[PDB]
């Protein structure tokens, strides 16, 4: 694979495999979009669904010019999940650590 995709390829890895002190990985309930029919309210509210797995395949058939782009699907995520989410839940809290481990990941590998 060329340079930059190796580059997302490892910084969406260490989002993904991200887990907490007590070994639970945050992107878990994120890999995959709820389908249309088990969570309406989902596609109501959310206007541009992404999930982990979608970002994976834009890396994979380089869809990403930069990483600014790269960046621009994953806070796209995260603000999805804080818009669906309820504010001070755990998977609303786990969506705002993801967007810190996001930037950390992509100064690291570039
Ligand atoms: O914002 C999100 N929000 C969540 N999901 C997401 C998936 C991908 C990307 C995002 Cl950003 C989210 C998601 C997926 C599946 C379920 C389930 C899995 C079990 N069977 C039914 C669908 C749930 C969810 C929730 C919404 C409902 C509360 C839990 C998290
Ligand atoms: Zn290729």
């Amino acid at each position: 694979p060329p340079k930059l995709t190796k580059q997302m390829n490892a910084i969406i890895d260490t989002v993904i495999n991200y887990k907490d002190s007590s070994g639970r990985q945050l992107s878990e309930v994120f890999i995959q979009l709820p389908s249309r029919k088990e969570l309406p309210e989902y596609y109501e509210l959310i206007r541009k669904p992404v999930d982990f797995k979608k970002i994976k395949e834009r890396i994979r058939n380089h869809k990403y010019r930069s990483l600014g782009d790269l960046e621009k699907d994953v806070m796209l995520l995260c603000h999805n999940a804080q818009t669906f989410n309820l504010e001070g839940s755990q998977i609303y809290e786990d969506s705002i650590v993801l967007q810190s481990v996001f930037k950390s990941a992509r100064q690291k590998i570039a």
